């Protein structure tokens, strides 16, 4: 059995997703509880949140064997760590973020594809600070 | 213009799943650098994972207007997200992280399918501890 091209490869590709989108949604609802004076619920949310991080990086780990789900590349030490980050952020600030910045603009969502430039630009950021880094690492 | 079939929103679904990733897989390779040695490289990616919690909650926020990209949902109460966050975990203990077990047995990845089932195990747990929470809150 081979992970490459099975089912198993893609569910753990969706699960990863589906494990790092609840620890996002879930810190953001501890944040409405913050605010809310609902500080065991909070609490909840966030201890909750640390086994989705858990899980998220099992299936991560799992994945080592075929490549980063964002980008298709080896990951695993710093320096394949940073190739495969430089080439994700490349791909959000040449192409997914514009995109999605363009059709915002065109469906007369203006504030929103502000939103979308403004993180083209980060995304930009992040992969030139990326790059920095890895003309420095010394391994 | 109504966010709520548009294309725009799917963008920001994608948009939100995919900064949810980065920053899951930034503290990863965090993580791997720790271990190296290669300290400021740590340091590089939980700064850049930061700006990623801040651009998918970002994100999640335009998403208010159409419900939780997991659940179809309302959200922004404390009520809401528990609700949210019960019906989520519900589909991935029932549904979701059984039939991923079944199938990576059936194509012979056991030590996976064992893993998806100590997962559907610990949804089953994050399920029910919500819903106790929930029917303990006060607002
Ligand atoms: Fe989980
Ligand atoms: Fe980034
Ligand atoms: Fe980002
Ligand atoms: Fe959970």
């Amino acid at each position: 059995a081979q992970l490459k091209g099975s089912k198993t490869e893609e569910n753990l590709k969706y699960a990863f997703a589906g494990e790092s989108q609840a620890n996002r949604r879930y810190l953001y609802f501890a944040s409405k509880a913050d605010v809310e004076g609902q500080n065991d619920i909070a609490a909840l949310f966030r201890s909750t949140a640390e086994g989705e991080t858990g899980h998220a990086h099992g299936h991560l780990e799992y994945l080592e064997a075929v490549g980063d789900p964002a980008t298709g590349l080896p990951f695993g030490t710093s320096r394949q760590n940073l190739q495969s980050a430089i080439a994700g952020e490349t791909h959000e600030y040449t192409d997914m973020y514009p995109g999605m910045a363009k059709t915002a603009r065109d469906e007369g969502f203006e504030e929103i594809a502000n939103w979308f430039e403004t993180l083209a630009k980060a995304e930009r950021s992040h992969a030139n600070r990326y790059t920095k880094a890895l003309d420095g690492l010394v391994d």
